[PDB]
């Protein structure tokens, strides 16, 4: 059972379909309308059921054309309030009914960010975007807010006529609103059953450009051309992903490039992946994030974690496929380089949390834990590390990719646990059970800290990064002169990034060294967000006051939590910038993403 949801479990009843009919009110910052849930009983004599909600105003509940009794329970912190609905007629097993709920969201909905015109590129129109993963769908509409339940959906969304609505679904047409000629209704259909965390909505001044046979890029006009170029590898990655995972079942693969406050690198919303504009490096260098979102079209969206305790299933397999796509595009040596970088990121997380911390377990227990607080690189990189280790144990990438395809096939349209996965691994590799029995399952799955075994990694592309990092770390003042721009001559942006990641692991460095680095390498000039991020962290941790306004600027001018949280934490930990860090958060907090605002607040202890 799902300890993050207050709703009736799938063993009691199952939502089959949602029909959403709503209107987006920018003046009140509310979504208002009806959620018609088609619900199937899994039980004899079913007379009531419970749905998740969060900061919702319920107007009424209609079944068979009549209003019915319902009750909202006490709020249970981040989980919201359970909504019990009294059914007018007892249902037998497998009977289906339609429950129509009239509702309105709160302006403070944790699923939503409402932006004013000034927070947009165009400066003329406001903008709304949603982010339901993990348990924020309940903050938009009453539902069984659990990925153990999969449903199809259709929607009609009324918005001001000069704006465009898009959803995680196939666009099903647009018309003027019959009830308000200042408005348009956009329609949508998602024919593939999905967990509700994949329900997504954006409303804004969006334009589009085609970039492949099944891909449009959407953004405000100011970002269209840059995005089109940045993400032009999309079709090639789709074709590789299809070869590894099987048929792409979703119809279109569109991309939406959000305003800078989008809290993640990407969100695998079906038909319409959302991405941060921090990917717009100008050279396609951050395209692994596209490869990752693409991969989710199989691992996560087809095969889904049953509860959030098993999130590593989603993320581990996705990073595994992601790195295969990039290895196919750029070479096996590059896949190894990225894999080893991933291990470094895992070292960082474990170090940050502490090696005995419960969140460093692969499988976690989220009872009384807000998933947003628990979120880290761990399920991503410990999950990937397990798969990469198993790959090497079981005969290599070709063999293990056979397993991954059979795994996707086996569990498509289903929600599964770690035991489901492990059971199938044993079934698939039944001629290799002796080898599988060598794995320390208890440690890998259930123990905190770094994995019991580290995989083997080709070092070719990593060597120069480590070598240069070591030069700087071991350098004394009289060695600083020997550093020069030519040190970077043969390094890719990826290698520059890894050089910085290596050095950041030993931070602080002497202030004079960092000053010299800027002198000879001019890292302040680099706009690649991954590079600039690590460089600013290195500067602040090394107590360079000059970097304070740069770090403050990056932390606030975009809101990708990966960057904003550690930049804020670094700034707070530096005595010279502490007060300004706190003041800056205080001033920006009301106009930040609500989840980001909450977490930075916790991070800063304000
Ligand atoms: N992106 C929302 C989010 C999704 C998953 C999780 C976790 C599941 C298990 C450990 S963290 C946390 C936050
Ligand atoms: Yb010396
Ligand atoms: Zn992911």
């Amino acid at each position: 059972v799902d300890t993050c949801s207050l709703a009736s479990p799938a063993s009691v009843c199952r939502t089959k379909h949602l029909h959403l009919r709503c209107s987006v009110d920018f003046t009140r910052r509310t979504l208002t309308g009806t959620a018609a849930l088609t619900v199937q009983s899994q039980e004899d004599n079913l007379r009531s059921l419970v749905l998740d909600t969060k900061d919702l105003t319920i107007e009424k509940v209609v079944i068979n054309g009549q209003e019915v009794k319902y009750a909202l329970g006490e709020r249970q912190s981040y989980k919201g309030s359970p909504m019990e609905i009294s059914l007018p007629i007892a249902l037998s097993k497998n009977q289906e009914i339609v429950i129509e709920i009239s509702f309105e969201t709160s302006p403070k909905s944790s699923a939503l960010q409402w932006l004013t015109p000034e927070q947009t590129s165009g400066k003329e129109h406001p903008y709304l975007f949603s982010q339901c993963q993990a348990i924020h769908c309940r903050a938009i509409l009453p539902c069984q807010d659990t990925p153990s339940v999969k449903l199809t959906y259709t929607a009609e969304v009324s918005v001001p006529k000069e704006l465009v609505a898009l959803m995680s679904a196939i666009r099903d047409g647009e018309t003027p609103d019959p009830e308000d000629p200042s408005r348009k209704i956009y329609k949508f259909i998602q024919k593939v059953p999905i967990p509700c965390y994949l329900i997504a909505l954006v409303v804004g001044a969006l334009e589009s450009r085609q970039i492949g046979p099944r891909t449009l890029v959407w953004s405000e006009k100011e970002q269209v051309e840059k995005s089109a170029y940045e993400f032009s590898e999309t079709e090639s990655m789709l074709k590789i992903a299809e070869d590894l995972g099987g048929p792409y079942v979703w119809g279109q693969y569109d991309l939406l490039v959000l305003p800078p406050s989008f809290p993640y690198g990407g969100m695998e919303n079906p038909c319409l992946t959302f991405v941060t504009p921090t990917l717009l490096a100008g050279d396609k260098s951050l395209s692994n994030v596209i490869a990752h979102e693409i991969s989710h079209s199989w691992t996560g969206n087809l095969v889904t974690n049953k509860t959030w305790d098993h999130f590593w299933l989603n993320e581990g397999h996705t990073v595994y496929l992601e790195r295969h796509i990039c290895g196919r595009l750029f070479g096996e040596k590059f896949r190894h380089f990225n894999a080893l970088g991933g291990w470094g990121e895992l070292q960082n997380s474990v170090k940050t949390f502490g090696e005995t911390h419960p969140f460093t377990k692969l499988v976690v227990d989220l009872t009384d834990i807000d998933p947003d607080v628990a979120y880290s690189s761990v399920p991503y990189e410990k999950g990937f590390a397990l798969l990469f280790y198993l790959e090497q144990l079981l005969g290599g990438p070709e063999i293990f990719l056979g397993f991954l395809k059979a795994y996707v096939e086996k569990f498509s349209y289903k929600s599964i646990t770690t035991d489901d996965w492990k059971d199938f691994l044993y079934s698939y590799f039944k001629d290799k059970v002796d080898v599988l029995n060598q794995v320390d399952w208890n440690a890998w799955l259930y123990s905190p800290g770094l994995p019991p075994i580290k995989p083997n990694y080709d070092m070719t592309l990593t060597n120069a990064c480590i070598a240069l990092s070591q030069r700087w770390i071991t350098a004394k003042e009289d060695d600083l002169n020997s550093f020069n721009a030519t040190d970077l001559k043969d390094l890719s942006s990826h290698q520059l990034n890894e050089f910085l990641a290596q050095t950041l692991q030993r931070a602080p460095l002497p202030l004079g060294h960092i000053k010299r680095m800027q002198e000879v390498y001019n890292f302040n000039a680099i706009n690649n967000s991954e590079i600039r991020f690590r460089w600013l962290r290195l500067c602040i941790q090394s107590k360079w006051e000059d970097a304070i306004p740069l770090a403050l600027k990056m932390a606030t001018e975009q809101g990708r939590m990966k960057f904003t949280r550690p930049l804020f934490k670094d700034l707070a930990a530096f005595d010279k910038s502490h007060d300004q860090a706190v003041r800056t958060y205080q001033e920006h907090k009301a106009s930040m993403h609500p989840v980001t605002a909450m977490l930075v607040g916790k991070d800063l202890k304000v």
